């Protein structure tokens, strides 16, 4: 057999039968005879390809494959990288290289130093030695990607590779399982549970790795068990916890003094899936106050010790959630009480305020909906106003770059065929990605884009606003027409200048068959 | 003084007057305070920052400096980045880190590892250990990116740095002047010099460093003394010599046996200021035919030391063309014919040939434009049928990376205001730095795109029609309204579905007054 | 042809003829079948091996070939290669790598990311793609060495490619010539003349840089012309100048203050062939005084770029010093006078005093001798009282790394046959790389160590007086027989506890034909 044919059995027998891409010369001989039950998903820029991907890894809760043209294209696709890394998206990158006869002289097209080029964002990077080694490698990453904690891993292959003999050993990487399912050791997991039973105020915290594994029930049961009130852990790229439960306290603000005041009087406070602590803002204290400690659970050494306080167990969330739910006691103590419902803010019949578009997003969207976030001067208010009662409900770019909630929407859309998506990105973040809107075109994903239009960069406005800082260039981003955006790639376009297009507009797009972008005028900072 | 008034002050006395960039809240300490002398260029996405940079860079041969957000503005450039390794661009890469106090904790926009991100792309990346050491690094950084052989550098810098008190020795830094203009010493000079004067047929060999240099017109002068044909290297990034001077060959092809046989006969062969070679395509044969020696002179010891034949010198392209073409014998040799006029293709009332389109510009622009290309499939025909008698009067990816052309082109006008820049892109590559236009409508930089619309990856399919590939995914890219995406950035937007209408947009944009976008509908390959 | 011979024929057709190795399995396919006309040169651990190859090459002014096992060889010469990174040392490393087919596996013996090891160390690392490139990327890493700036590389090679069949065109590389033998333009050389000129009182500043060029004479003679003082620059790796002639000064303070102190009322400091500056104890302070400005030669881009101070010309230090001696006008101004001979300290019939070893060795030492220097209390004194005339004449750690110049004394020795080396090292580093004693024993490399032992690590004990540091664990090194040392490794060995027996010892180690040791009972600090 080749080393096109082993490699593409060994995909299939692992479970993948996607390719996310934009081709080159290097890829070429990879993507030749493309198999007939493998799918290929053009997208226009790689970090457009990436963020498809990582959208369809993260709502699949599988490995997604990626074959990107060299350098270059790698390169395109590292802004994307980082977001992944941070959301340990399980990403298979592929790139290709110059034949091996000429990677010496750099021809062009040369990845030079390969390996080294998407570290430090990657689990594991890597160029095989020789063309039979190719499945090997292959192999390598998809269980690198795979394993906890999950990351983007990456690979190149000179692609003279491709129709090169394989190793008939090779065979043996087919059926390979490899398992990270694992829990805390009894003695010590009854020592923590004996630690929750005799908490007398526990408060819980969770992370986007809650989600990864579907672990949101259990967290329900171990919450409702303990009968502790739940946060979500702070610039959270998921949505851990049904929004509507009476145990749910809503998003942590960012701040190192904000946590350890809201988790004052908590005596245990234990964090499931959650890096300790994602912060933002210099918000200079105490990471926990007197009387205060904490436990947290996580799938990733690196974050464990890097904790600035606390104690720590690795092991898998899914495995973690399930054992600490059945095994607690059930408190006597009495149920937390569940927030009140959000104020609604006055509206005049011009621009829509942000708190508006949610209500009436909340208001309208099926109770499956799934929503993306990229406006991120609105972030508070969405989290308050949206009731996200189902897991894979929430995505918004791990390490804050922007470009990922325009494809990644298209990506999760294409995961959840039966769940309307709906990605709320501002006006400045949509031009990132904007290209990505021609695969959802292209393949009628029915992705829902809102796109909330106040002209400016309203997050940096406000951010320079408290450093008082003055004369700060390119915060506006005036005339842009995304209608005409959307029209030159091949999804309808609506505009919403007021509430009653805005309701008038939605009405529409959540009856039509395919992609649909509305812009959303609204209000200025 | 501040580290924020120290550097501004060390990069004016640098003579660096703008920055390019797209902000984030790690460099709003850093862009707070702007100084009036100082000008800001926002960019809309990280590729296009890097991209207008690199343009603005080359056409003005001085070094361009860049400001962009964390690890994940830094990773959406680093396809940007790859061409610039390969042109030689002096970019100074700045991107803002996390203050401090927080790195550790790896809070939101850390750049974790952060001089390891943009390698292998950069000449020098650093993060300084002091905010007192900021100036020093920046003078690091800006050197770095200016000596030969240039290329870009990237420095990272915590926020809370700027407002920190600097060094009262940085004073030092600001009228530092460092020198790489040198030439190789006396006596191997002269040995050379004999040697080309002995040459009873040598030919020259020209690469994008002399375009870089400046050295077009000694090689002009260089070439007529020896009578000597010469050709511009493959995988040309820029344009060394007048395309309709008598001595001029034309774009070598990009093989190994196919240069060789170009090369047969000649004795000598003098290759100035390229990489030996740019191969692209796989060619096996002689690198040499018996006969030939070859002699390099380059910027880079990193060429000379990959060039798998022949002698090199490492020097100063400027430095060395002019003592060359001052010392070098007037040979009493016939001068070399001028190669005759291309061609003209049949073509009908329908699609516009490429060859028609070129023919067309080389009619209509001034004498005086600027050309860009990013129209893969259609490159050997622009350099037939393009006369360009004036430097810097040609652009293309130097490492292949699409994304660059569109960009750059914006760059390049904004350098040379008095020179019109026209740039020809594909359908394909127009999309991957599309956001770009929206810079040129900001700032009314009346760069003139045309686009050739033929609906397809044009080049990827001939590629895989040499290698008999068959079943490939992704080639085709239809669907896409490029007149509605330039409305969508504000940018005058005509189409030309024939010769009649090509010479009237042509004739429109020509005599407009701010950028403007054609799209032409080509040929289908 | 093998990749096994014709990698043999391009090393001696480069001019290479003298492997320096430790040997492993991953190395015997490259080492079998020995060129009669190359030679190996055994040491027992792996710094000395790069530590013996290190001196030969700076002695010898060409590039050393070094063959090493794997990651635990490489990574055991890693302190050496600090060293040679400093001190421009052109040293070819090379390590074998296991058989391509098992690398995937990590077989015992891989070298794992092998390229990535020895960085930040080396100019240029790299592991082949296939056994037929082999050649090529030996051709690079012989160039990449002995290019400006000279510097180690490194080049992993599975042991499987030596015997693969070469690629027939590989004969290309074989008698590839590269210079970088270039300096500055007629007319800013003119400029710079003029300057030195002008120059009221001009001081001149001596790197390592110089000696590696040979250009000592050409800086005698331009120091002579200029009536200028000269002094070499701190933290020296070797004697650029005669420390005898009227116009030195000395090493300089490694301190900043002290530096712009030194050069108070010097109107223009020309520094030459050296790092501006290599300062080692903090002595905050102005980096010039007002009324002084400098002006930097160096080979080395990094050098010019992080100078916190003057102008730099990035050139070849041999051809620039030849042009300034040549150029510059003989000053009218006085010529210097000479520095009084050294005091002579009190000694008793007891313990030495440094002082009165480096005075008898001057006494008794031939004129052209070469000394090293690995005795770190006693480095001023060490320069005060030898006498060298010649260059090649001292060798010092260049990045303070002990465990060089045992070693490196051996390598010395063996470029120079005809000049006694005499290696003057304290007991606490005589330890590093002790195994070296076995090589001169075995080759018969006829070199003297003076071993000054006085029980403790002095400079240690002294930094830690300054810092009035208490309670400092592990500065002695009592209990050290190195008579017992050298005889375990063959080496004839003596021991001088006075001057009497100084004085015979020396007379006797003098007339002997093979390597002696000396130990030496100094004063205790
Ligand atoms: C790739 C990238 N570039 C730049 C930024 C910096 N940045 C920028 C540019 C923001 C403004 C986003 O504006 P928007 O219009 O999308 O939303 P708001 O007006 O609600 O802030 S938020 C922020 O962190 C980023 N995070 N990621
Ligand atoms: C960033 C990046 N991604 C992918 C490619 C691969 N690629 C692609 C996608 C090409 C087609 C460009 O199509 P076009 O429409 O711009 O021009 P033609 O139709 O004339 O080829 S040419 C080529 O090398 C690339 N070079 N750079
Ligand atoms: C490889 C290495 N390890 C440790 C040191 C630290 N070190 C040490 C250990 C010194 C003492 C050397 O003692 P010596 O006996 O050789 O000489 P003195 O007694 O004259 O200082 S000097 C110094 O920098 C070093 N420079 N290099
Ligand atoms: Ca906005
Ligand atoms: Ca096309
Ligand atoms: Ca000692
Ligand atoms: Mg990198």
């Amino acid at each position: 057999a080749s080393v096109h044919g082993t490699t593409y059995e060994l995909l299939r027998r692992q479970g993948i039968d996607t390719v996310f891409g934009n081709p080159g010369t290097n890829e070429l001989p990879f993507l030749k005879d493309f198999p007939e039950d493998f799918r290929y998903i053009l997208a226009l820029q790689e970090a457009c390809v990436v963020g498809i991907a990582d959208g369809y890894a993260q709502a699949s809760r599988k490995p997604a494959f990626i074959n990107l043209h060299s350098a270059a294209g790698t390169g395109n696709a590292m802004g994307a990288l980082s977001n992944a890394w941070n959301s340990h998206s399980p990403l298979i990158v592929t790139a290709g290289q110059q034949t091996r006869a000429m990677i010496g002289v750099e021809a062009l097209l040369t990845n030079v130093d390969a390996a080294n080029l998407p570290r430090p964002l990657v689990k594991w990077s890597y160029e095989p030695a020789s063309a039979a080694e190719v499945p090997h490698a292959m192999s390598r990453a998809i269980h690198m990607a795979s394993m906890a904690p999950q990351g983007p891993v990456y690979l190149s292959v000179p692609y003279d590779d491709w129709d090169k003999d394989a190793d008939p050993q090779s065979h043996h990487l087919f059926d390979r399982h490899v398992s990270s399912s694992v829990r805390l050791n009894d003695q010590d997991l009854d020592i923590l549970v004996k630690a929750l039973n005799s908490a007398s105020n526990p408060a819980i915290v969770l992370g986007p790795d809650v989600d990864a594994a579907n672990a949101n029930a259990d967290c329900v049961m171990l919450a409702e068990r303990l009968k502790a009130p739940v946060w979500v852990a702070p610039s959270a790229p998921r949505c851990p916890f049904p929004t509507r439960h009476p145990c749910f306290r809503g998003l942590m603000p960012a701040g190192i003094a904000a946590i350890s005041q809201l988790l004052e009087g908590h005596d245990v406070v234990l964090v499931i899936g959650a890096p300790v602590f994602r912060y933002h803002q210099y918000d200079p204290g105490q990471y926990l106050k007197p009387g205060t400690r904490l436990i947290s659970v996580t799938c990733d050494p690196l974050e464990a010790a890097r904790a600035p306080m606390g104690d720590a167990i690795v092991a898998d969330i899914g495995a973690m959630a399930s054992a600490l739910a059945n095994l607690v006691e059930e408190s006597s103590r009495q149920l937390p009480t569940a927030a009140p419902e959000p104020a609604k803010v006055d509206q005049d019949a011009g621009r829509l305020h942000p708190e508006t578009v949610f209500d009436t997003l909340n208001d309208m969207a099926p109770e499956n909906a799934i929503y993306l976030n990229e406006s991120t001067s609105t972030t508070a208010q969405m989290w308050q106003r949206l009731n996200m009662r189902n897991p894979g409900s929430y995505y918004f770019c791990a390490a804050g770059g922007l470009g990922f909630a325009l494809p990644a929407a298209i990506g999760v859309q294409l995961a959840e065929p039966e769940r309307q998506v709906i990605a709320v990105i501002g006006d400045g973040s949509a031009n990132y990605s904007i290209s990505a809107l021609w695969t959802a075109a292209q393949y009628n994903i029915p992705t829902i884009f809102v796109i909330m239009n106040n002209g400016t960069y309203g997050a940096l406005r406000w951010f320079a606003g408290v450093l008082e800082a003055e004369n700060v260039p390119g915060l506006d981003v005036p005339g842009i027409d995304f209608r005409a955006l959307a029209k030159g790639y091949g999804v309808q376009a609506l505009k919403a200048d007021n509430l009653e297009q805005l309701k008038g507009s939605l009405q529409e797009a959540l009856s039509a068959k395919g992609p649909v972008l509305i812009e959303v005028s609204t209000v200025s900072p």
